């Protein structure tokens, strides 16, 4: 099977003057750079909307576009805004750190000006409606966001009007009439998102560059889905989670993870023929070229923290109907370009899930040198072709960081195994080895390609301070870094 490689960089980490990466010029420059180095894949994070904490895996909707990624420049070149509208409206102090606090604050006059100008165009409504016909989910997400803003950006569970919380049709007809202009705002911003995003995906595809999108297993409890389709979750009459999502402690840290997402009533799914999941996967394979389903473990056995928790260890391992779901997807959708994220808590039910799909799974080389015997299943000599290998992912340390926190016997052993040449930064070491593996695809974390320090980690699971904030200086993508990436891509036979 044809070998290949790709780069792991979220749209947020692109550089720019808007305080956050955009579907704008530097995105097209990033594509240009991927074709320079004969890459195959661009892996991004999810493009969904974000909450407090700025995680895209706890989202107001499973399909809506994060509006922070809309580009003001592309919007100016359209006749919708001008640039005396965002020239010197500085979004953030440090270029290589996003400040999400108040960036939603600062984009809003600008986006509103653009939506007001888009609607006054004479063909406006027949373009917007022609859009809503292909993405039919838009309007009720837009009403969700409007009602949320009316109640002061308060969670769905703590709104004030219990009638609207459970969508009584008189209350609904009142809110959609009383708030029709702020709703149209959110419809139009979704139209902007999709127009710009599919422009970028088309540029990428026609240069031979393919996009690996991320699909979060769970949505947040503060969601248009918990609102319009509560029968998918274990919730009560006032729509609060009976049990929440998480993961228990494993052998390298004792407190585990509490996530907060609602839990699935997988029985309603099995009965409903997994309708909603077929729709998620279908819109995923249209949004992307390769879909990466997060937390594959959750389709065999998910961890279910009850209410009245004190830590996340107060839960259980519940059964999900993985086999049936994926047979249904195969039958109804054909076979599809999915890669499965199967890290952690692997038991033979999960290994059967994988074997039954034939999707590639993951190999995170950073987990595979903690045991100097060589027996770790994440050590390079145990990889097979049908896997996607990473140095780390966005939840692991950057390689420069991982290398600090090693037993000096573990350091010695790792420098042995990988044949580190003296006077050589170990990010280039690790990446040489990663690309030498028999894996069909290997992905390089744009942090480590530029040799960035421990500060640059994208996520650190089970915290909220300072996450999803890394951006990359254009100053740091020296011709030397690019030449290094092209070299490892040619030497180990993974080009184009
Ligand atoms: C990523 C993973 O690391 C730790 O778990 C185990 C490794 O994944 C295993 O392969 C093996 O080496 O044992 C490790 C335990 O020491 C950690 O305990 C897990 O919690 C962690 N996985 C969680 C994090 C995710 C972020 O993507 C989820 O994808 C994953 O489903 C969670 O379980
Ligand atoms: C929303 C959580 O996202 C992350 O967990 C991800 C994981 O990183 C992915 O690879 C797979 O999906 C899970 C979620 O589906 C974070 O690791 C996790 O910390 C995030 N939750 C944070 C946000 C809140 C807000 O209430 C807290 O409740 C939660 O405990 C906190 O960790």
């Amino acid at each position: 099977k044809k070998r290949a490689s790709g780069v792991l960089m979220h749209i947020t980490s692109l550089p720019g003057d808007l305080g956050i990466g955009t579907f704008g010029r530097e995105a097209y420059a990033f594509v240009d750079f991927l074709v320079e180095t004969d890459q195959k894949f661009w892996q991004i994070l999810p493009l969904t909307t974000t909450s407090f904490g700025d995680s895209p895996y706890q989202s107001f909707s499973a399909v809506a576009g994060n509006t922070h990624l809309i580009d003001f420049d592309l919007l100016t070149l359209e006749g919708f805004i001008s640039k005396d509208d965002y020239q010197n409206i500085s979004f953030g102090q440090d270029p290589e750190v996003v400040d999400y606090a108040g960036l939603f604050e600062k984009r809003r006059p600008v986006l509103e000006k653009a939506v007001k100008n888009f609607l006054k165009e004479e063909r406006a409504t027949r373009m917007l409606s022609d859009f809503l016909q292909e993405e039919k989910w838009v309007t009720d997400f837009a009403e969700f966001m409007a009602i949320k803003e009316h109640f002061g950006n308060k969670a769905l569970q703590e709104w004030d009007d219990k009638a609207i919380i459970r969508r009584e049709e008189e209350a609904l007809a009142g809110y959609r009439q009383k708030l029709s202009e702020v709703i149209k705002y959110h419809e139009v911003t979704q139209y902007f998102f999709y127009k710009q995003w599919f422009e970028l995906k088309e540029y990428a595809n026609d240069k031979g560059i393919q996009i690996i999108g991320d699909m979060p297993i769970y949505v947040s409890a503060d969601s248009v889905e918990v609102w319009t389709m509560p029968e998918l979750f274990k919730l009560d009459r006032d729509k609060q989670p009976l049990a929440i999502a998480g993961v228990p402690a494993d052998d390298f840290s004792d407190d585990g993870q509490l996530w907060g997402n609602p839990i699935y009533n997988w029985d309603y799914h099995k009965e409903s023929d997994f309708d909603w999941w077929i729709y998620r996967i279908q819109s995923g394979v249209k949004m992307y070229d390769y879909l990466r389903i997060d937390h594959f473990k959750g389709f065999s056995d998910y961890w279910e923290i009850r209410g009245d928790y004190q830590t996340a260890n107060d839960g259980s391992w519940q059964p999900a109907p993985g086999p049936e779901l994926f047979a249904t997807i195969k039958e109804k959708l054909g076979d599809l370009p999915i890669i499965a994220e199967n890290l952690g808590y692997i038991d033979e039910r999960a290994e059967r899930l994988l074997a039954g799909t034939g999707f590639p799974g993951m190999k995170i080389m950073e987990f595979g040198f903690y045991d100097t015997t060589g027996n770790s299943i994440d050590i390079p000599h145990n990889y097979t072709e049908n896997t996607i290998a990473y140095a780390g992912t966005h939840d692991n340390e950057v390689i420069n960081g991982w290398f600090e926190n090693l037993t000096v016997e573990q350091k010695a052993y790792a420098e042995n195994y990988m044949r580190r040449l003296p006077n050589e930064p170990i990010t280039e070491t690790v990446l040489r080895t990663l690309y030498a593996t028999v894996s069909q695809t290997t992905i390089t974390c744009m942090q480590d390609l530029l040799d960035k320090p421990a500060d640059s980690r994208m996520n650190m699971p089970n915290t909220v301070g300072g996450n999803w904030q890394w951006r990359m200086r254009k100053e740091d993508l020296t011709e030397n870094r690019k030449a290094f990436l092209k070299e490892i891509t040619t030497i180990y036979n993974r080009g184009n």
